[PDB]
Parts: structure tokens; C-alpha cells; sequence
């Protein structure tokens, strides 16, 4: 369990495996980076290109800058502001698509409180990465947005049109259920408004932090079962029994990091109590000795290991002992790492992380990089264990 060792490890990783393959997709004909890679490491140059995806490149060659002070990362960086800037960003209705052509082309654009937030994440810490005003300003416009037209008593309704006429949210529904809320825009919502907060100090920002923070205590946190509700309607009724692993660990810690900010004492004490009953509860009934399980739907529980499950536990349990020093949440952690070295981490030549293996340790066919698999989760495992003291 030798801390040093496993941060050096992390960073060696970062810059030898994570870095070098994600600069290799900049598209410099197009702008942006390419859409889609398949299991077999083909990419396609032609692929729509997620925003989600583009905003967590952002972040992370933001993220990269700030706490390695790569100046080729900041470079990085900037290529992917201007294609949010230019692409997508909607001149017409504000806000970002959820997709576009490899050329910019708006090919998706619904308006969806998730992409919302993770544009609000990127551009903020582009904005600590380059000194760029410009990339505040559009984080707290984005901002203005969720507030004023997204917001709720209950929060935040979470899929609309273009022009931000209320839609179904079906983007990020699972399970057959059509969830008008779901814990995982929300703990988004709250991860942007942290990172917006910590380096804009504005009282309705602050207050819009205790909100969210406020709703996961009081509406979306199970009391005493270390779980949140996962799918839900607009009162936080259930749809469907289910418990997702991976977003509890998640929430642990990116709730512990908005307790930091928070000028409510009793609340502040009950988020960092909550945090830790879950990291315990997580611990106990989702980790095997090497890595997590995913989830429970209903009583099927799936036992695959998916990269960005491992890659939060990795980071929620090595937070739960910075708390604690209880010894097993940082072995735990450190297995965890040990499990994804061995099992998902590419061993093909220029590659980066399979997105999963089953049960029995085979890996599974999905895409190296689309929408949803980009270097955020398991970029920000290595930055965040190398940022901590
Ligand atoms: O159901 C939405 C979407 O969720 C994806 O898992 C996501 C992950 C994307 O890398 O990031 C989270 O938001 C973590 O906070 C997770 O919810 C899942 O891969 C994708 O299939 C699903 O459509
Ligand atoms: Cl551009
Ligand atoms: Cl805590
Ligand atoms: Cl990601």
C-alpha cells in the first residue's frame, strides 16, 4: 500500500497511455476529435461527434494543464474549446447540441440538462487552465440556462427541443422506464456547479450548489442503505427497483467535494456522513477483493466490470481513506488499479481502455471511443489521486 508508488504509477499511466492516445484523435481537418473508435481500433473519420464527448476532452486536456502544466495539453485543450465555441454552441437558442456532424453539422439538437453540465465543467476548468474569460462567461450562461428555463421545485427537468420547448427524457432513461428524473443528470448538475463555484465566487452560484446539494440529501439519498435512487419520476418516486454501484461510489465522493465549498455547518456534516455511508456500504456489498460489480436491476445483478466503474471506485474509495485512514478502503483502491492494469487496460499497440470484461474476465465487443467512452472517468482517476495531498 505504498501511496507514492501508486500515484507515480497513475501518472506514468497518464502521460504514456491516456495522453498520447487521445491527442492522436484530434481532427485538425474538421476541428474537434473524432467521433467513434470500434473494438477493433478502427476509427471512424466521418462519425458524428458527441458533445459529451468533446466537453469531457475538454476537461480533460484542461485538467491535464492544471495539474502537470503541459503546455501541448493546454494546446489540446484549446482545439476543443473552439469546436464547442463554434459547433456546438447553438447561435440561434443557446445551449449546446447534443451532437454534430464531423464537420459541425447539428445532427442531434436537443437540448439535454446533461450536456448542459458537462459543458459548464469543461469550460470552467478551461478557464483556470487558459486565463480565458470567454469560457467562464459561456460556463455561467450555461448556467443561466439550467436555472431559468430547466429548474423546477423538484429540479431539474432534463430533456428539451432546440428551442427549449420540454421533451421526454428518454437520452437518459434506461430500462424500458422513461425517467423524468434520474440521479445521474443530477449528480452532473452538482459536479459542474462545484467546479463552477470553486473558481467563480457568486452568491447565486453558491446557492444553487446548496440546492442540489440539499436534493441529494433529501430526495435522492435512501437513508441508511448507502444507495440513490436511480430512475425516477418527478416526485423521486422509483420506477423501477435498481442500484447502480458505480454512480454511488461516484456520488460519494463529488458529494464529499461540494461539502468542501458548503457555509451550512449541520449540512456540511450530514453530506460528509452520507458520503462515507455509502463508501462503506458500496465497500461491503459491491466490491469482490480485486474490483466493483455494476449493478442491480430489479434482482438481476450484473457482475461485469465496466471501465468507468472501476476507474470511480478507484477514486471514491481512495477518497473514503483520506476521511477515515481505515486501511481497507485504500487497499481496496489500490487493487481496484491493480484489476484494471491487468484486465482493462489495452494491451494492443497505441490503445487506451477496453470499455469492459464480463463475469468471467472476457473481454466484451464495444467501442474504444463513441459518446459516452471518452478520457474523463478514467483520466480523472490518475489526475485526481496525483492532485491530492
Ligand atoms: O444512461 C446514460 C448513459 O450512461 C452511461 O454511463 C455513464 C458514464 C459515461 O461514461 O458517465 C456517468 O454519467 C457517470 O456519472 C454514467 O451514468 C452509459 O455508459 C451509457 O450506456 C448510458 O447511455
Ligand atoms: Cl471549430
Ligand atoms: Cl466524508
Ligand atoms: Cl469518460
Amino acid at each position: 500500500m505504498d501511496i507514492t508508488r501508486f500515484k507515480e504509477d497513475l501518472k506514468a499511466h497518464l502521460e504514456e497511455k491516456i495522453i498520447p492516445f487521445w491527442q492522436s484523435l484530434k481532427d485538425d481537418e474538421f476541428g474537434g476529435y473524432y467521433g467513434y473508435m470500434d473494438f477493433n481500433l478502427n476509427i471512424d473519420r466521418k462519425a458524428q461527434k458527441g458533445c459529451i464527448l468533446n466537453s469531457r476532452i475538454l476537461w480533460f486536456f484542461s485538467a491535464c494543464y492544471n495539474v502537470l502544466k503541459s503546455e501541448k495539453c493546454k494546446e489540446m485543450a484549446f482545439h476543443a474549446f473552439e469546436f464547442l465555441k463554434n459547433k456546438f454552441w447553438d447561435k440561434e437558442y443557446e445551449g449546446l447540441f447534443w451532437s454534430v456532424s464531423h464537420k459541425g453539422v447539428p445532427v442531434d439538437v436537443t437540448k439535454h440538462v446533461y450536456v448542459q453540465a458537462f459543458g459548464i465543467y469543461g469550460l470552467s476548468e478551461y478557464y483556470e487552465a487558459s486565463g480565458d474569460e470567454e469560457a467562464l462567461h459561456m460556463a455561467k450562461r450555461l448556467f443561466e440556462i439550467l436555472e431559468t428555463k430547466c429548474k423546477r421545485e423538484n429540479g431539474y427537468t432534463e430533456q428539451f427541443e432546440r428551442n427549449w420547448q420540454e421533451k421526454e427524457n428518454r437520452f437518459l432513461s434506461e430500462n424500458g422506464v422513461i425517467a423524468s428524473k434520474t440521479m445521474n443528470t443530477h449528480l452532473h448538475v452538482l459536479e459542474s456547479y462545484t467546479n463552477l463555484y470553486r473558481l467563480l465566487k457568486l452568491d447565486d452560484v453558491y446557492e444553487a450548489l446548496e440546492w442540489i446539494v440539499r436534493l441529494f440529501v433529501d430526495k435522492i439519498y435512501k437513508k441508511g442503505t448507502g444507495h440513490f435512487k436511480v430512475f425516477c419520476d418527478d416526485n423521486w418516486n422509483e420506477l423501477i427497483k435498481a442500484v447502480s454501484y458505480g454512480h454511488d461510489i461516484e456520488a460519494s465522493w463529488l458529494l464529499d467535494q461540494a461539502a468542501k465549498y458548503l457555509k451550512d455547518e449541520k449540512l456540511k456534516e450530514e453530506v460528509e456522513k452520507l458520503a462515507l455511508e455509502v463508501a462503506q456500504i458500496t465497500l461491503k456489498e459491491a466490491f469482490d477483493g480485486q474490483s466493483l460489480i455494476n449493478e442491480m436491476i430489479e434482482d438481476r445483478i450484473d457482475r461485469s466490470k465496466i471501465w468507468w466503474v472501476e476507474a470511480e471506485t478507484v477514486v471514491g474509495f481512495f477518497n473514503a481513506y483520506q476521511k477515515t485512514k481505515e486501511e481497507k478502503y485504500l487497499d481496496a483502491a489500490i487493487k481496484t488499479w491493480e484489476f484494471i492494469k491487468e484486465h482493462l487496460v489495452d494491451r494492443r499497440k497505441n490503445s487506451e481502455w477496453l470499455w469492459k470484461v464480463n463475469e468471467d474476465l472476457e473481454a466484451v465487443n464495444m467501442p474504444i471511443v463513441e459518446q459516452w467512452k471518452c478520457p474523463y472517468h478514467n483520466g480523472r482517476m490518475c489526475l485526481e489521486i496525483i492532485k491530492r495531498v
